């Protein structure tokens, strides 16, 4: 027997199809630029475009990991050193994402997390969500003050009208 | 009588709104160790000063608050709010009527965009994600004034709900 998709569930998931829609255009965005500029250091989050980038997707992922409570295994932004390869990286994840979000979709919206990296702690799988959200648009709003500092208009960062 | 029963949804999207008041306060705090010069100078990205950054987020979540309410208003002038102290009380006076609207449970029109109508839903994560993008934007700028930005995690923070301001 199936159920209706909760309005909880769908509410989270619209942040998740704007979130990865809006990354997709700056994975676009980032085609004008070299590697160079890509790895070149700047004040700011973690620092350079591409890194910021990885890392987006990299928390993503083990968070995903950890309400599936499989083993941490954090993969290493030095075998990550181009913008094919982070979008490459991004896709491999992304249907593992929408899988255990799917499988995690129901009411018990307290249900409880171990956290690898934090003995003894224990987050619930909304904290997670919203953290996750959040962590994303966070990084993209610190990525569109380097775009103008490189003389680049921005990707867009509007909700309404996709 | 009639039992009750807890609005999940409401509830998961009331915690971006904690988050982002919380977030948004500290960063007020922050805004203190500068000086009026360093607010208000301009930079590169997004609306270009920190106070105005400030000021763009608390009008345009009342804004779209007062849109879902049904109620339209003048615009606030900038330049009636030009000291950190004016943004601040503006933002806490948003901040009074914001709370009502959203304690209160149809499709909504704006004033500005003719011929399109907007779901309630709709709006909530327009909002929401501007708050936390503008933010990010700031964060940029307190690394290149060579200062600790607050934190932006939402993991690790006890949120104080709505019905308790
Ligand atoms: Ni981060
Ligand atoms: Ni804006």
């Amino acid at each position: 027997h199936h159920h209706h998709e909760n309005l909880y569930f769908q509410g989270m998931m619209k942040f998740f199809e704007y979130n990865w829609q809006v990354r997709d255009q700056w994975f676009t965005w980032c085609h004008q630029l070299t590697t160079e500029e890509l790895l070149k250091n700047r004040l700011g989050g973690v620092e350079n475009i591409l890194y910021t980038l990885f890392h987006i997707i990299d928390v993503e992922y083990s968070w995903i990991r950890a309400i599936q409570g499989k083993e941490d295994i954090a993969v290493q932004f030095a075998d990550y050193q181009t913008l094919n390869k982070v979008k490459s990286l991004s896709n491999t994840f992304r249907t593992e994402i929408i899988d255990v979000l799917q499988t995690h979709s129901d009411q018990i919206k307290d249900e409880l997390v171990s956290v690898p990296w934090e003995t003894g702690v224990l987050y619930t799988r909304d904290e997670i969500l919203h953290h996750i959200i959040a962590h994303e648009i966070h990084h993209i709003g610190q990525l569109s003050v380097w775009a103008r500092e490189l003389k680049l208009s921005p990707v867009s960062a509007s909700f309404i009208g996709r």
